[PDB]
């Protein structure tokens, strides 16, 4: 259908949007310490304590097939990979500060990319 169509290069047109904001949100992190999953290999107990892994390759996964509906399900990801770190590692380390630094600012590219996502709906 037409409607099928439409709604279509709508999602196409949010990944697009979607992999611009995935690419700011990464290079606020340049020691790629949240780049790659954490490794069951290095870390084999890593599942004991964290239930819901996730970091920015499996994001881009799930962007590259327009697995993102809304910027809320996007979001919902990179929360994770910040939540998933400060629970994991202690305050005085430099996976938890990285973290913070990311978060921090992480939040000034969504607040944009949330306004931008109403506006052209």
């Amino acid at each position: 259908s037409m409607e099928q169509v439409a709604m279509e290069l709508r999602l196409t047109e949010l990944t697009r949007l979607l992999r611009s904001v995935l690419d700011q949100l990464q290079d606020k992190d340049p020691a790629r310490i949240f780049a790659q999953p954490v490794s069951l290999k290095e870390v084999p107990d890593y599942l004991d304590h964290i239930k819901h892994p996730m970091d920015f390759a499996t994001m881009r996964k799930r962007l590259e097939a327009q697995g993102y509906k809304n910027l809320h399900e996007f979001e919902e990801d990179f929360d994770l990979i910040i939540d998933n770190c400060m629970k994991y590692n202690a305050r005085d380390t430099v996976f938890y500060r990285a973290a913070v630094r990311l978060r921090d600012q992480g939040g000034v590219v969504l607040r944009q990319a949330r306004r931008e996502v109403d506006s052209i709906g």
